[PDB]
């Protein structure tokens, strides 16, 4: 990231802080949690309304020393008043801005807001699950502010999980109790908190919805997946996600070793041995060098992390994923509770940062062979029948003669986010109760409102929606800015809040008290349904058919000869 957006950066750091202490106030308050008293404040937003803030609120034992890698435990319950008046640190990470590392291993906590403490009714109970790859993110305000979701009378919790080799380290001796998912089953962790506290701060445990978007989607998912987490929510929001997009699960177990020897370990692969050398790692040495564990082979199969969600492969009593995810959903509780999915309409125009280092990377649809899903392709991609698919691929998204970058980024798309979502929905309806799944399409397009994400991927003054740039109605964070309430993106704010909320309340998104919606009928869809109707989210709120359609049908024909693969 550029020495211009880095000192860019930097000042709204400081602007953050300032901004951050002028907004809190001198009325704190107590509440009750069954670990003991938290400490809260009250604190202001630049729309002029006002919330309580209980931040630093720890779910689980600090996973330090030989905690490390391991699953979480239960927190130490205290008596007294725990300060919650300021956020802890971020899991250990790197920074993308400056490259740094930075966070802590002490990390395990939760956040929780609310604009009435004592509601007259028990309120819907929304937890957000943050993405970034799983290996960056936080629940800090400057980046995930609830300023925009206090103006509804709803409880807002936003959570910390283990990120990186410290979330998601796996080895295969069962004598070494390191399986795996350890930041997932963080996420489980804080869920069981927020089922047997919520109700301290008006929230009702009978109602809660946990939703996030990318990774945080996955995340979402893997919790309404896993027998670890049944009947713990009820509804469930998946955000440009889910737990079996090609990124969302990876088979790390020998990767440990490569970490290990990459950070100075001299000695032999065996879990034992690499285990106690990175016991005693220093938790930065481990994060900073993750970017180098992956292959050239790896990458080029589209392995995007070194260290994520992975299949066990033994059980334990704190076990999330026992068996890979397409075989969880056919078992799994979440199917039936209800559910809204979606994506941007332009997801993969997210790459444009990583084309620009990597021009090479638009001729790989040349044949398209390196998009073909894994489970597919050959080793070398080079069999006939991947040449097969790779065509099917080509002929979806390569416009003309010569590939694009366009037609680059729509690929991605579907690699990443359309394809996997209509796998998940058709197996989905092969097991479920028959609760509703909504479909939307966020297609709102403004620069005059941003999100740090943009930074990252070289977004300014790129038009088009890419991947993250619904948070931005969402949530506060300290590039926002106060907006007149006419305006096209304060509209967006309480269109994309409300429907949540209104989600989150009723399990059905639907509400004529949002404005737009007049003339909108928004059904679920159907396993009868050849194509897939969603809400396009624009300037205007318009029932459509899924545009995106066609190309996951070619996407699904590569499943042809191979059905029980789909």
């Amino acid at each position: 990231v550029s020495l211009m957006e880095k000192l860019k950066w930097k000042i709204k750091c400081i602007e953050n802080k300032f901004l951050n202490y002028r907004l809190t106030t001198n009325e704190t308050v107590v509440a009750e949690t069954e670990y003991g008293k938290v400490k809260g404040v009250k604190r202001l937003t630049v729309y002029d309304d006002s919330y309580y803030s209980f931040e630093g609120i720890p779910y689980a034992q600090p996973p330090v020393g030989e905690l490390r890698f391991k699953a979480p435990q239960r927190p130490t319950p205290w008596d007294g008043v725990r300060d919650c008046c300021n956020h802890k640190d971020k899991s250990v990470q790197v920074d993308f801005i400056t490259g740094k590392v930075c966070g802590s291993e002490d990390c395990l906590y939760l956040s929780v807001y609310t604009n009435n403490l004592n509601p007259e009714t028990k309120r819907p109970v929304l937890v957000y699950i943050h993405g970034g790859g799983f290996i960056i993110g936080e629940n800090h305000r400057d980046m995930y502010g609830p300023d925009y979701f206090i103006k509804k009378d709803v409880v807002l919790i936003n959570i910390q999980y283990r990120l990186g080799a410290l979330g998601f380290l796996s080895l295969n001796s069962e004598d070494l109790n390191v399986p795996g998912n350890a930041g997932l089953k963080d996420q489980v962790m804080a869920l069981r908190w927020i089922k047997n506290n919520c109700a301290n701060f008006g929230g009702n445990p009978d109602n809660i919805t946990v939703f996030g978007e990318s990774a945080g989607a996955a995340s979402t998912h893997y919790m309404m997946l896993t027998e670890q987490t049944r009947g713990l929510f009820h509804r469930g929001i998946l955000m440009s996600g889910n737990a079996i997009c090609p990124w969302a699960n990876t088979q790390c177990q020998h990767r440990a070793f490569t970490l290990a020897k990459l950070a100075g370990y001299k000695g032999e692969d065996n879990d034992k041995d690499v285990l106690e050398f990175l016991m005693k790692a220093k938790p930065q040495d481990l994060i900073k060098l993750e970017e180098k564990v992956l292959t050239l082979e790896e990458r080029t199969n589209k392995v995007m992390f070194p260290f994520g969600p992975t299949v066990e492969p033994y059980q334990t009593a704190d076990c999330v994923l026992p068996k890979h995810p397409r075989e969880m959903v056919k078992t799994a509780w979440g199917n039936s509770i209800p559910t809204m999915m979606g994506n941007t309409s332009y997801e993969g125009l997210f790459f444009t940062s990583i084309l620009k280092q990597m021009p090479l990377l638009v001729k790989e649809l040349e044949t398209c062979v390196n998009f073909v899903p894994s489970e597919l392709a050959d080793a070398e991609r080079t069999a006939p029948e991947t040449l097969e698919m790779g065509a099917k691929i080509k002929k979806a998204h390569v416009t003309g003669e010569t590939p694009t970058a366009d037609n680059f980024m729509d690929l991605c798309s579907h690699f990443y986010f359309w394809f996997p979502m209509h796998r998940l929905l058709q197996l989905r309806f092969n097991h479920t109760s028959g609760t509703p799944v909504y479909l939307y399409r966020f297609d709102f397009d403004s620069e005059d409102l941003i999100n740090p994400y943009r930074i990252m991927r070289s977004g300014r003054g790129v038009k088009g929606v890419s991947h993250t740039d619904e948070l931005t109605y969402f949530f506060w964070n300290q590039l926002a800015k106060r907006m007149p309430k006419e305006s096209r993106e304060y509209k967006t704010i309480e269109r994309m809040t409300g429907i949540w909320t209104q989600f989150a309340t009723t399990g059905n998104p639907y509400s004529n008290e949002i404005e737009g919606m007049e003339n909108v009928s928004w059904d679920p869809i159907e396993k009868s349904d050849e194509v897939y109707k969603c809400l396009n989210i624009s300037d205007e709120l318009k029932m459509i058919d899924v545009p995106e359609m066609g190309k996951i049908k070619q996407w699904e024909s590569m499943f042809e000869k191979h059905r029980d693969l789909f």
